């Protein structure tokens, strides 16, 4: 009925979300997390003072888990300004809101529908129904080549949410129409993904951002249609990305500026500038990662709705992937500080300085995307579950209550109890069960990460059927007080790249469960320079908690190889040097990185096997 996106009423779904309202945050790691965003983050954007409708938007999702009565009249004061603002037929004036401008709309739709479904009132709701409206008399009036009118990606979703909220066909219709118009257009762009038409696409392509959004749009399209072409189109973008394009944290853009299509074309007028976009497969360098916030978000939410259309854990762990190593990464820890770019090296030698700071700011001003980040990290409690008739899925573990309706039937309630992702340990215990219920199912994902795992019922082994990436199922009458425990071993675990991945060949990356971890250059001991550090194969790691910004976070702690220190000024090429001696390095999570001042970084390490 009422989730931050509802598939619940969609013909070809197969899960949809809890409700905005059903899910909290608890005692760990995202409870401490959502009191930062709720209890600052909010306040400080606003006090720095489209932006905003993805501000309140945010606000109307904290308020849905907390029930503030001060952000009630707070959102009520916003919406009063917005309505005041708006003609009959649904423009908004933007400068007229006191205390070609279509791409604000789509933000109003989804601010909208959010506020409605916290708040149960039809005040903002009505307002975006009105800006939906004025959209589809815009598109049917405007010309042909306007591409620019929806170079705001946000619309394709928007739009799908609000024929989900009002069943409304017009709405379905656009939505359908904004897809096959791609590409009907002189002279589009690999950079826009329109250069041609959308269901001659089998690859990722150009401003991540746009990409990304993109395929999520299309995705919720496919949800209400069925059409089969379109998965045949997301399902091979979605594997371009994922086997051949995308960061070991989910992030997606190698490429500030650069060529599509690159090395393989001979009328060079077919060649387009990109930027701040996917590259070549397997071209996935370092320090010149791109990885805008917001591509990294789009990321998610692509898979995200492939989850819900296809009930794959598969798109879960993507959606896990991003949510902590590329999306949380764009936050600082006292939650008042941005990233635009998320790269996975800082070199001090590096000899040019890359477009945008590489310490987070609280300088929302010029970036569209903090917004976007503090908003979508408000929301992370909506994404911990789905439902379908079946019965629950657990998708992302974390300390939490769950209370839905469970169909016709009455509450159901559960407590999920875990120090995830500091452990693999999950109990969900059943508080209420609705007495008619029959049997039914409780989900628990696998991670693919996750080499061994295992369940108890009421401390009673189940038989474990399931393999990594994919649901574990326990079809049981469940009574009252009942108590499942997923026990998932938590290693640390030592990743390399396929071997066309140059910028990583012979480097390994450091996990432990789902957090990508790194090294940043004051946790080497004796300020021994972080490029001569190398990772043994067989390293021993130990967890170790400890504290960043009033934060507990497992580090890593062990004895790396250490290079002797050559000079490298003037010099490319030299004699490989002797590697004897060793030195104590800690790692901590990527998200994590850059909350102890100015240093060096890297994710990938040198390997020795």
């Amino acid at each position: 009925s009422n989730g931050l996106t509802d598939m619940s009423q969609s013909r070809y779904a197969k899960m949809a979300n809890t409700g905005i309202d059903a899910v909290h945050w608890t005692n760990g790691f995202w409870g401490e997390r959502f009191n930062v965003f709720s209890g600052t983050s909010l306040q400080s954007m606003w006090n720095t003072w489209g932006d905003m409708y993805k501000w309140m938007e945010g606000v109307a999702s904290v308020y849905a888990v907390n029930k503030d009565p001060e952000l009630d009249k707070l959102m009520d004061n916003f919406i009063a300004c917005v309505v005041k603002a708006q003609r009959a037929d649904g423009y908004i004036h933007t400068p007229v809101v006191i205390e070609f401008e279509t791409y604000n709309l789509g933000h109003l739709m989804m601010a909208g529908i959010v506020h409605h479904r916290a708040t149960g009132k039809t005040t903002l709701f009505d307002a975006a129904v009105k800006a939906t409206d004025f959209l589809c008399h815009f598109y049917e009036t405007a010309s042909a080549e306007l591409a620019r009118n929806a170079i705001c990606p946000s619309h394709y979703m928007g739009v799908v949410e609000m024929y989900r909220a009002t069943g409304n066909p017009r709405y379905l219709e656009l939505s359908k129409n904004l897809i096959d118009i791609r590409g009907m257009v002189e002279s589009g762009t690999d950079d826009n993904q329109d250069r041609i038409p959308f269901r001659d696409q089998y690859r990722a392509m150009g401003h991540a951002v746009r990409a990304n959004y993109l395929y999520a749009g299309v995705a919720d399209v496919y949800a209400e249609t069925g059409e089969q072409q379109l998965m045949k189109n997301l399902t091979s973008i979605w594997n371009d990305i994922v086997t051949r394009k995308m960061y070991v944290t989910g992030a997606c853009g190698a490429l500030y500026d650069g060529t599509s299509p690159d090395g393989t074309c001979y009328e060079p007028d077919s060649i387009q500038k990109v930027h701040q976009s996917y590259g070549r497969p397997y071209q996935l360098p370092n320090s010149t990662a791109h990885n805008e916030t917001c591509a990294n978000i789009g990321n998610m939410l692509f898979n995200w709705r492939m989850l819900e259309v296809t009930g794959d854990a598969k798109y879960a762990e993507l959606v896990e992937t991003c949510l902590y190593n590329s999306v949380l990464s764009g936050i600082s820890l006292d939650g008042k500080k941005y990233f635009y770019t998320n790269p996975l090296r800082i070199s001090a030698d590096l000899p040019y300085t890359l477009r945008w700071p590489k310490e987070r700011t609280e300088y929302i001003s010029c970036f569209c995307c903090p917004p976007n980040t503090l908003r979508t990290l408000c929301q992370a409690q909506n994404y911990a579950y789905t439902l379908s008739p079946e019965g629950i899925y657990c998708n992302l573990y974390g300390a939490n209550t769950l209370t839905t309706n469970w169909k016709d039937k009455g509450e159901l309630a559960l407590v999920q109890e875990t120090d995830y992702p500091w452990e693999g340990n999950v109990r969900v215990t059943l508080n209420k069960v609705p007495r008619k219920a029959g049997a039914f199912s409780l989900f628990f994902r696998i991670p693919e990460w996750c080499g061994k795992a295992a369940l108890t019922v009421n401390g009673q082994p189940v038989s474990m059927n399931a393999k990594a990436n994919t649901y574990a199922e326990v079809n049981r009458t469940w009574k009252k007080g009942d108590v499942v425990e997923l026990v998932m071993d938590m290693p640390v675990c030592l990743l390399e790249a396929h071997p066309l991945a140059e910028e990583i060949r012979n480097q390994v990356v450091v996990k432990r469960g789902p957090l990508v971890y790194c090294l940043e250059s004051m946790d080497i001991a004796n300020g021994e320079k972080i490029d001569n550090i190398l990772i043994p194969a067989d390293i021993k790691l130990i967890p170790k908690k400890t504290t960043i910004e009033g934060s507990s976070i497992v580090a890593l702690e062990g004895k790396a190889r250490l290079a002797s220190s050559e000079s490298w000024e003037g010099v490319l090429y030299r004699p490989v040097v002797q590697a004897e001696k060793t030195v104590d390095i800690r790692l901590i999570p990527y998200y994590a990185w850059g909350n102890r001042g100015k240093g060096e970084m890297t994710v990938w390490m040198p390997l020795a096997r």
